[PDB]
């Protein structure tokens, strides 16, 4: 129900692409659930990003140059696990929100049990 | 593929013998999963002969020769008590069209009991109050 949910938001994203089923499992099972109420900040630019991003359902608001809307399904700071890049933008709840957030840590480790996923991070980490 | 890991999840996750336990473990009862497909007609399992799988119907249909035929369809699961009794098939079960099924083993099902104990405690349990 909550799991083959979050199954199918975890397996849209790119970079996780070449993992086997084994590993989405895992970074399902370290998915963190979270509310935000409208108005309240989630990541400022410019500060480490440790954790990346799920819209579960509501909307967030990212302040890019051009500021755009994401709701359910929508991911945000994949760069927080491949570069150790700040955020790029400022983001907040455009509506209350409920996210599911990964933190960097949960996937730095994921990798570091297997020799085999590392190298497949590796690869699949260039857009 | 992951599209299929999906629905193996939802069919095993269905089935009330895998009850209130934690992903964690229907993800290892997933993988222990033997994918089979049978030609319409072909028997699976002769009633009085021992059991040591229970299947999953994944697509197609399996006809079980009880006191009254039954035909099961996609979803549906047999052989269940093979994997906690030393009984025989009650019932000779055979493809009614082409099928395809997924089988846990009887040697695969207890190596994922001594993992969690759960599993066998909650397996049991329901397995029989359901007779
Ligand atoms: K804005
Ligand atoms: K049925
Ligand atoms: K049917
Ligand atoms: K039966």
């Amino acid at each position: 129900g909550d799991f083959v949910r979050n199954w199918q938001l975890v397996a849209a994203v790119p970079l996780f692409q070449k993992l086997g089923p084994a590993v989405l499992v895992e970074i399902v099972r370290a998915l963190r659930a979270r509310t935000v109420p409208a108005g309240a900040v989630i990541c400022r630019i410019g500060e480490p990003g440790d954790r990346m991003f799920f819209v579960v359902e509501g909307s967030v608001s990212v302040a890019t140059p051009n500021p755009v809307e994401l709701g359910p399904g929508a991911f945000f700071g994949e760069m927080a696990l491949i570069s150790g890049e700040p955020r790029s933008a400022t983001v907040s709840a455009a509506t209350t929100v409920s996210l599911l957030s990964l933190h960097s840590a949960d996937f730095q480790m994921l990798c570091s049990s297997s020799p085999e996923i590392a190298e497949i991070f590796r690869k699949t980490a260039l857009e």
